DNA sequence: AAAA
DNA sequence: AAAA
DNA sequence: AAAA
RNA sequence: CAUUCUCUCAUAGGGAUAACGGUGUGGCCUUCUACCUGUUAUAAUGGGUCUUCAGUUGUAAUUCGUUGCAACUGACGGGGGGGUGGUGUC
RNA sequence: AAAGCCGUUUCAACCAAGUGGUAACUUACUACUUGGGUUUAUACCGUGGAAAAGCCUGGGCUUUUUUGUU
């Protein structure tokens, strides 16, 4: 049977992926436990393996049980689907933290139902993605957030004065009227077979309004819901870029942007998804840095981790704070935190100008930021000496950043924080009875940290060079010109 | 080296494809020669195998020679490309027939140069197709003509009065200014690497104005050239669908369509591609069948094999004439033409109510339109009894035809032409000394042809049923619902 | 061309031919502003545009920006006061307002 | 090339 | 899934 | 009547 | 309640099975890359150097878009608090 | 009174509901042939071979048949 084989394949692939993820999780937990014991000494806590809680809620949640008997599950699912009696089991809903907006309700469906939703979402997207607007960049295999950022950046750079309009829907997934959805199935030349229609209605049967949160089919439903809005905005002549609920509209005319506001309001009244007054900034005017403005003005706007201005694209300030938090915590964890314990038993005290903890911290920062690339490799790629370079670091999630000044400031911050953390480590070592101020990592001044660390060599490689954002940014630009956003962020798989 | 391996693979694949095509050609020529001898008897001409003429022009044109030493060719090509001295060899330009506009100049590049052009076109399209307008349906792996026809049909059906503007570019490929092209390389956020840019310039070096005809890189350059025009038309708020030069713009407002005319005029003045007043129909007004119009009015429009009206989509009249020509010629060739020869020696004269030539003609007709599908298979698919049905016929090139009346007229035409051809065959047999008017195929009246032919059975199958357009149209509609147009017309992503 | 040979950009300052060159340079801008329907009055670089419609004045801003990008003469944000709304002495205004 |  |  |  | 295999009344229930899946490090192959310097009969191994961008200069091609080469110039590691000096202004 | 509608009979290969005029054509003219792998017999392109023939030279060229092809 054609359907049953497809369901078998999808369920088996999903279960095997989850099993591989779990095995990677526990293997890396063991490895990190070994490293932690080598770091924290006798104060290191014991290895603690956690199986996800919902695996005990039902056996079908467990990837191992599903992989045990997946043929039977697929057979029963196909039999129920072809009898028009199939109904997905109740998901496990948890209170995912959303302190920005209070709380958010996410749902983890059972493995068979999640697999069925993924399969039918793939089918529906495949046979209908040609009807989706090219400016909808959410939940697609042909559209990315980076395409949206590139489009916005290019269009903003073309002109000097642009009228913006930012709108976030209050509860986009949880307030779609089912009458509207059932009416949308026969519009825009959408090709939805009766089987897919029945499956969609099956996933909406438990609730009376809104679509489930955490299933693949809900992504296609969300994309399909905002088709009339996309068509209306396109026919108004405005440029927009919708990513799930986050909508940005920009045009060179005030009348067009007012009509866009009216169109979004009408669409919200038609679908019942009221806009969020707090998140939606309203209508603004994006000018240059010092151009006078007659209405509410802003010099830059934020869109999915990017702070876009007229001249350049830069990392969002909150994302910059996240990067700073991660790097600073790496330094604190590998340099300071072990020395704040009650006892230093089992810890290696730096001596003979060999601080392995500093080396570990620098290597982990490079792994976080570059991804493990030495400066030699990046320079070789830039010179054209080499043709292969892999981009998987924090920068691979912002390939389109062309703000060199922000990266310069970030590099200066990294160097300064490294110097200050080393000073605190030296102070703590002195307080613990070890004078090391004259040794290698601590005797360095802030100005000479990079210069001397570049020369330092271990095992025929320069593992001590302080990584820099500007170099990897140059590599990102060359990669983009040769590979293109897709391949560049292909490993990155931004997703989120 | 990465580049040389890629060139090797591309050249080998292209040469193997050409070799397979040639082997299929000569095998089917031999088979058709056997059938012809079984048809014309002693008057059948001898088998004549044609090798393409340009294979003798140069060895690199020959697929067999290229497959003989493709490693050396790829090595030399890579070496020349890295030295920035590579230059494609002169193509073989012939006079492809364009009686509608005189003649058309097409160029068949050598296999290595064609392979290089295909490879770099694939790369450029892959890393830049996200920048192409979603309404450019030519020379893409994500768009086809059927998506354009679906879009136009849906939008026309939405309203009742639409302002059209149909334009064609005169010698669009051969009049693009190279200055414009070289200026376009740094716009719209296009990602073209120096190697790709050098290759593009290499393919334009022989001429001074216009892009070559018959290479994939030409297709990419054509798509890239009309990006500013696409952006301007989108920002005007008009709906358009451009396929190569063919551009259909339709809007609900006269002012928007006049501005679209001005935009196309400005783009032509910028790129030097003038519009031929002959093929360009100007600005019209698409209304319903009997709605009064205040300006030049038309009830239907033609767009690439489809005659689109407000209410329904139908086959273009010229394409209908092509279908009629093919079917009528099949009947004439298998029924009448053998009997018009000087002698009937070696021919099987129908007897005992068994006209094999009629059976052969009916089977070939069914192969032409159905593709070999019996009515039982199509009815089984329609009922849902079966889930597999393949669409490879004349109607697989028009999956979006929803004009049932036109197909009804075509079916009536098929039945009537079959009856008249059978009458002429009976007359010729009588003139040749054989009375067969009382036998099976000839004694049938026009009304009873379909019924008795359906009742007729040979070898446990109904090979005599007269094929019908309506049945395959129902199958096509169900196939569109259960699978996106893409797959149904997938093997038919070519042209004319 | 002789009077422009010494330099590679811009026209010489303080000679008569530069006056005609400056007048000729801003001809496409003048035509565009006229065909927008806005009223304006240019005196060398100093330009004032006034219309009764906000859309026309926004289009005039865009036209001047396009002309500057075409000719390479950027506008200084300091001396350029931007778009305002000239009302009477005590008429309420919805956007940035000036009385003279 | 979506799960949460 | 692009030419000849 | 038109600038240094 | 093997996460292995198998059976079926098949999103559930039986059977026997001790392996099933996965991680870091290393070797082999395959990519893979500029220069300089250590050791051996010329190749491994060891230690170093540089790579980017912009402008100008001159040069060679260019199908006039541009490209190559050579030399110079410039850019190429944040901010905040306190003290202090010079410069700056009445 | 018509138009119209409903029959019934007859001519035609199609274009042709047409043309000044009416036939031809599919390796043509100007986009496709059976659900996917797995091997008995049939058989193809080109190249080998073995036979014959017909030319040049005194071995070479050309054409047919056979074989591997398969
Ligand atoms: N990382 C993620 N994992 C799972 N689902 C996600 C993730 N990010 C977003 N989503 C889903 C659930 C979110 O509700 C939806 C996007 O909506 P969101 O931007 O949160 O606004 P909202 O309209 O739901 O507002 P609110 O969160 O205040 O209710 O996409
Ligand atoms: N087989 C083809 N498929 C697609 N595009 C083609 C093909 N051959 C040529 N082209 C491109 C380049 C040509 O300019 C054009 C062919 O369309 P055509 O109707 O011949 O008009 P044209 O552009 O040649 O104008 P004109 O005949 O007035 O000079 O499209
Ligand atoms: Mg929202
Ligand atoms: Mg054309
Ligand atoms: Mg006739």
């Amino acid at each position: 049977m054609k359907l049953e084989q497809q369901i078998q394949r999808v369920i088996l692939e999903e279960a095997k992926a989850l099993i591989k993820d779990y095995h990677e999780y526990h293997n890396r937990v063991h490895l990190e436990s070994v490293r932690n014991k080598k770091r924290l000494g006798d104060s290191a806590p014991d290895k603690k393996i956690h199986r996800p809680n919902y695996w005990s809620f039902d056996k079908k949640f467990d990837p191992f049980y599903v992989k045990s008997n997946y043929k039977s599950i697929a057979r029963s699912i196909a039999n129920k689907i072809e009898n028009r009696t199939y109904l997905p089991n109740e998901p496990f809903t948890k209170d995912v933290p959303k302190p920005d907006g209070g709380i958010r309700k996410v749902s983890i469906y059972q493995i068979p139902d999640a697999a069925i939703s993924k399969l039918f979402f793939n089918r529906l997207l495949a046979k209908n993605r040609h009807r989706f607007s090219s400016f909808s960049y959410a939940y697609r295999n042909d559209r990315n957030v980076h395409f949206a950022i590139q489009d916005i950046s290019v269009d903003l750079k073309k002109n000097e004065r642009t009228f913006l309009a930012e709108f976030d829907f209050s509860d986009f997934f949880g307030s779609i009227s089912h009458s509207f959805l059932n009416e949308q199935f026969n519009e825009n030349g959408f090709y939805i077979s009766p089987e897919e229609k029945f499956i969609i209605r099956s996933f909406l049967r438990e609730r009376k309004v809104g679509i489930p949160q955490g299933t693949s089919i809900s992504l296609f439903l969300a994309n399909l819901t905002c088709w009339k809005l996309d068509q209306d905005l396109e026919r108004e002549g405005v440029k927009f870029s919708r990513y799930a609920d986050d909508t940005i509209i920009w045009s060179q005319e005030y009348s067009k942007i007012c009509n866009a506001f009216n169109i979004i309001t009408n669409f919200s009244k038609s679908a019942g998804i009221k806009i969020n007054p707090k998140k939606s900034e309203g209508i603004s005017l994006l000018t240059k840095k010092g151009l006078p403005s007659e209405i509410t003005s802003k010099n830059n706007l934020d869109f999915l981790g990017y702070t876009l201005s007229v001249e350049n694209v830069s990392i969002k300030e909150k994302s910059v704070k996240k990067i700073k938090k991660q790097i600073s915590y790496i330094l604190y964890r590998n340099l300071i935190q072990p020395l704040k314990k009650t006892s230093l038993a089992g810890q290696t005290i730096p001596a003979n100008d060999r601080d392995k903890n500093f080396l570990i911290a620098i290597c982990e920062i490079r792994r976080y930021m570059y991804g493990g690339l030495s400066k030699s490799q990046i320079k070789d790629y830039l010179s054209g000496r080499s043709n292969r370079l892999y981009f998987k670091g924090i920068m691979s999630f912002y390939p389109l950043v062309n703000d060199v000044e922000q990266l310069k400031q970030l590099d200066g911050w990294i160097v300064s924080v490294i110097y200050r953390a080393l000073k605190l480590r030296c102070q703590l070592l002195s307080k613990w009875g070890y004078n090391r101020s004259h040794n290698f990592p601590f005797i360095l001044d802030r100005e000479d940290i990079v210069d001397k660390c570049s020369k330092k060599t271990i095992a025929g490689r320069k593992l001590f060079e302080i990584p820099s954002f500007l170099l990897i940014h140059k590599a990102l630009q060359k990669g983009l010109q040769e590979s293109g956003i897709e391949k560049i962020m292909n490993p990155q798989s931004l997703n989120y």
